[PDB]
C-alpha cells in the first residue's frame, strides 16, 4: 500500500538493435538487472535515473523516452520503477560490492540476461521506438498564486513560494534530457520557471507571444506551426506555456503522430517530454510537478 518510488534505465551505446544495453550484477541478491534506484528526498524520478546509472555503471547519460512502469510487492509496500531509455555519454565501470560486474549486450543478448520478466518487457519496449531521438520538454508554469476573477489573463503574476521551488527543482529535471535552449510564452510566469534554468545553462530565454493563451485562442494554427519550428532547429528545446494551451498541442502532435502518453495530466510545473526521430514524434511522456507524485 505505502509506494516506494523508484527509476531506472536502458543505458545504451553504439555498437535500430546495433546498440548495445547494459545489464548489472548484483551480489547481494545475485540478480542480473537494469540500473534503478530510489529517489531521494526532492529528486524526480528522472533525476534519479540519471543518478543512478552514474552511480552503478560509472557512466553519464541523457535521457530519452520513457518505457514503462513496473511494480513488485516489498516488505514495505509496493515499489514503483519508471524506466527510461538513456544514452551514455561516456564513462568507465569500477567493479564494487554492490554491483560486481557490468555487462554491454546487443538487445535479444540482453533479453536473455536479464532473469526478471518485467525488465524484459522494458527492453522490449525499447526497441519498439528508435532510441537516438532528440527531445522537446514541454512546460507548464509553476504555482503563481490565482488570477483576479475578472475574465481575461494577467501578464506580469510572478510565482509564487512554491513555484519558486518547482522552478528550481526543475532544472535537474530538465538537465537530465539534456535541455539546450529555452523558449517561454510572453508571460513572466513563464519566464520565471525556467529562470534557474536559464542561469545554470547561461542561456536567454527565447520569448513566445505566438504561445500564450491568448494567442492560441485567437490564433491555435499560429501556435502550432510555431511549435513545429521552435522543434526543427537543433538542440533539445524547453518551452514554457499556460495550461489553455499544453493540452491541445500535445493532443495534436499525438494524433497526427498515432502516438499514444502512457500517463496525462497538465499541472502547474509538469513536463511533456516529446521525443522526435528524423522529425516524427515517437514518444510524449508526462512528468508530474517535481513536488507532486
Ligand atoms: N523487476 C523485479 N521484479 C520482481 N522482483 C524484483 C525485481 N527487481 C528486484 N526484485 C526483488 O525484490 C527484492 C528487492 O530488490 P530491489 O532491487 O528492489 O532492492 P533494493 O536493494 O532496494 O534495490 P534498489 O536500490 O535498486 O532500489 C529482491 O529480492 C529482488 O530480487
Ligand atoms: N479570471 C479568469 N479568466 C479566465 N480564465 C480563468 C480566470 N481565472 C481562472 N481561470 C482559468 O483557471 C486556470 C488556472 O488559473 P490560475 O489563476 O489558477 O492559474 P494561472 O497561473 O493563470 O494558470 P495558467 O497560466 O496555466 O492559465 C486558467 O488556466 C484558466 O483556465
Ligand atoms: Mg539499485
Amino acid at each position: 500500500k505505502h509506494t516506494v518510488r523508484a527509476a531506472g534505465a536502458v543505458l545504451w551505446r553504439d555498437a535500430p538493435a546495433t546498440v548495445e544495453v547494459a545489464v548489472i550484477h548484483r551480489p547481494r541478491y545475485d540478480d542480473w538487472s537494469l540500473p534503478k534506484g530510489k529517489l531521494d528526498q526532492g529528486e524526480t524520478e528522472p533525476v534519479a535515473a540519471a543518478r543512478e546509472i552514474h552511480e552503478e555503471t560509472g557512466h553519464t547519460a541523457v535521457l530519452g523516452r520513457r518505457l514503462g512502469r513496473v511494480t513488485y510487492p516489498i516488505p514495505q509496500g509496493t515499489k514503483r520503477v519508471w524506466y527510461w531509455a538513456a544514452k551514455s555519454t561516456g564513462g568507465d565501470f569500477s567493479p564494487n560490492d554492490e554491483v560486481d560486474k557490468l555487462v554491454w549486450l546487443p538487445v535479444d543478448a540482453a533479453m536473455d540476461q536479464l532473469q526478471y520478466p518485467d525488465d524484459r518487457k522494458v527492453l522490449r519496449r525499447f526497441v519498439k521506438r528508435p532510441v537516438d531521438t532528440k527531445t522537446v520538454l514541454v512546460v507548464r508554469h509553476g504555482t503563481a498564486g490565482r488570477r483576479s476573477r475578472y475574465k481575461g489573463d494577467d501578464r506580469k503574476r510572478p510565482l509564487d513560494k512554491r513555484g519558486r521551488a518547482q522552478a528550481e527543482a526543475l532544472v535537474a529535471q530538465l538537465m537530465a534530457f539534456g535541455a539546450t535552449t529555452l523558449y517561454a510564452a510572453d508571460r513572466v510566469r513563464c519566464h520565471q520557471t525556467i529562470e534557474p534554468l536559464a542561469q545554470e545553462l547561461d542561456q536567454l530565454i527565447h520569448n513566445e507571444p505566438l504561445l500564450t493563451e491568448e494567442a492560441y485562442a485567437a490564433d491555435h494554427k499560429a501556435a502550432r506551426k510555431r511549435l513545429l519550428e521552435i522543434a526543427g532547429r537543433p538542440g533539445n528545446p524547453v518551452i514554457c506555456t499556460q495550461g489553455k494551451v499544453i493540452p491541445g498541442l500535445i493532443e495534436w502532435w499525438c494524433e497526427r503522430a498515432k502516438v499514444r502518453p502512457e500517463t496525462t495530466g497538465n499541472r502547474k510545473g509538469s513536463t511533456w517530454v516529446l521525443s522526435l526521430s528524423d522529425g516524427e514524434l515517437v514518444g510524449a511522456d508526462y512528468l508530474s510537478p517535481p513536488d507532486e507524485k
